[PDB]
Parts: C-alpha cells; sequence; structure tokens
C-alpha cells in the first residue's frame, strides 16, 4: 500500500530503464521510506565505507593505527588509483588510504584496507559485529564491481545499508573520535557532485560515498543535515540490464529530489 513518495520513485524507475533501490531514515521520528528496500544490489565502492569503518574500529584499541604507513608496490595497482599511483615504491598511512578510498574512490587504497582486515571476510565480520546481518564483501578490487544480475557477491540491501550508515555516523557503532573522523571523510568526498548532492537543497550539509560498476551500476549513500531539522540517512542504489550501460548519476539526484520534499 504505497505512498506518494514510493509512487514517484516507481515512476522514476520506470523512466530510467533500470532497477532502483532507496532507503531513507528520518532520525526526527525514526521513520523509514523504502523502495525495493529489501532487495539486494551490488554495492560497488559504497562498500568502502564499511572497510574504512572497520579500520577505524580497530584503531579504538590500537590508537596509533591510522598513522601506520603501508607500503605501495607497483604490483598493488589496480584499475583506478588516482592517489595510490603517487606513492608507488613508497607508503600511505591507514588514514591516507581511508581518505583516498572514500574521497577519491581509489581502488588500490580499498585493497589495502581490505588486506588490513584480513581479506573481504574481515570486512564482513566487522559488519556482523555492528549488527549488519545483510552486508557481504566477497572480493577485492576491481572484481567486486562486476555487478552481475543475480550474483549475491558484494551486495547488500538499501534498508541494511541505511541502518548501518546511521549507526556509523550518527549512532555509536564507532567511538566518538572515530565517528567524527568518518563524518569528516564523507563530508569531503570529491566524487559525489552529480549524485545525491545534486538533488538536495544547497543549504543542506552532506557526507556521501558513491559507487560505480558494470551494468551501469550507479550508487550513493549519504548522511544529511537538513535545514533546522534532525539528520537523515539516504541510500540510492541503481543498476541496469546491459553490461555496458552508461552511468546514471542523474537518477540518484532525481531520487534525492523526490525524497527531500517535505523535509
Amino acid at each position: 500500500q504505497t505512498s506518494a513518495v514510493q509512487q514517484k520513485l516507481a515512476a522514476l524507475e520506470k523512466s530510467s530503464g533500470g532497477r532502483l533501490g532507496v532507503a531513507l531514515i528520518d532520525t526526527a521520528d525514526n521513520t523509514q521510506v523504502l523502495y525495493r528496500g529489501d532487495e539486494r544490489f551490488p554495492m560497488c565502492g559504497t562498500s568502502k565505507v564499511m572497510a574504512a569503518a572497520a579500520v577505524l574500529k580497530q584503531s579504538e584499541t590500537q590508537k596509533q593505527l591510522l598513522n601506520q604507513p603501508v607500503e605501495i608496490k607497483p604490483a598493488d595497482l589496480v584499475n583506478y588509483n588516482p592517489i595510490a599511483e603517487k606513492h608507488v615504491n613508497g607508503t600511505m598511512t591507514l588514514a591516507e588510504l581511508s581518505a583516498a578510498a572514500l574521497q577519491y574512490s581509489d581502488n588500490t587504497a580499498m585493497n589495502k584496507l581490505i588486506a588490513q582486515l584480513g581479506g573481504p571476510g574481515g570486512v564482513t565480520a566487522f559488519a556482523r559485529a555492528i549488527g549488519d546481518e545483510t552486508f557481504r564483501l566477497d572480493r577485492t578490487e576491481p572484481t567486486l564491481n562486476t555487478a552481475i544480475p543475480g550474483d549475491p557477491r558484494d551486495t547488500t540491501t538499501p534498508r541494511a545499508m541505511a541502518q548501518t550508515l546511521r549507526q556509523l555516523t550518527l549512532g555509536h557503532a564507532l567511538g566518538e573520535t572515530q565517528r567524527a573522523q568518518l563524518v569528516t571523510w564523507l563530508k569531503g568526498n570529491t566524487t559525489g557532485a552529480a549524485s545525491i548532492r545534486a538533488g538536495l537543497p544547497t543549504s543542506w550539509t552532506v557526507g556521501d560515498k558513491t559507487g560505480a560498476g558494470d551494468y551501469g551500476t550507479t550508487n550513493d549513500i549519504a548522511v544529511i543535515w537538513p535545514q533546522g531539522r534532525a539528520p537523515l540517512v539516504l541510500v540510492t542504489y541503481f543498476t541496469q540490464p546491459q553490461q555496458n550501460a552508461e552511468s546514471r548519476a542523474d537518477v540518484l539526484a532525481s531520487a534525492a529530489r523526490i525524497i527531500a520534499e517535505g523535509l
């Protein structure tokens, strides 16, 4: 029994040609708005939030951990390494790797975070530890972005990812310093101008992490501080039938525009 919000999202999906998943949490009253909220979608780089958060969690007991330099070898480079390529035969700290993964979508940086956690299963284990029973990371970069229809690897649901992002950024899944650090990283993201941010009032403060993959997969997850209102969490996932489909950041902006009405 759908609301006008869900009806608008359905119409957007229909016009888009793809499959759209949305979850909004309004922390003012703890209400949720879902569209395909319990269907799995390929996370792509939105999974980098869970990896960075897992390393932040480790640093709560190893307080110098974020300062630890990690070697970058030529063999480490994958398909998109805008920051890591500046440190070949050099190092980046775990803080620097987190910033590069989150703010520049650096795939080599993500692989170093995954390795720090003992492999993709270590990222999943962190998810389970904070009560995310849905998230799964199975692969490293770049194969975690294959986004094959029906493939459960490297997927989650919009509802689960919104709940997790809320707990990480507004709740207390992380310690106080670590939560603030994650918020700082998300706020400074460089890759999201055309996605959720493009559909929200410009006065609203936003932290986000985008995702991109095959099948024209175009994702964004955001924590949002609206004007004179309690914060929101918004997940917008989008994937398409053709392996070689072009990105559709505009669909995410449009979903955000719909969701923002009345808020």
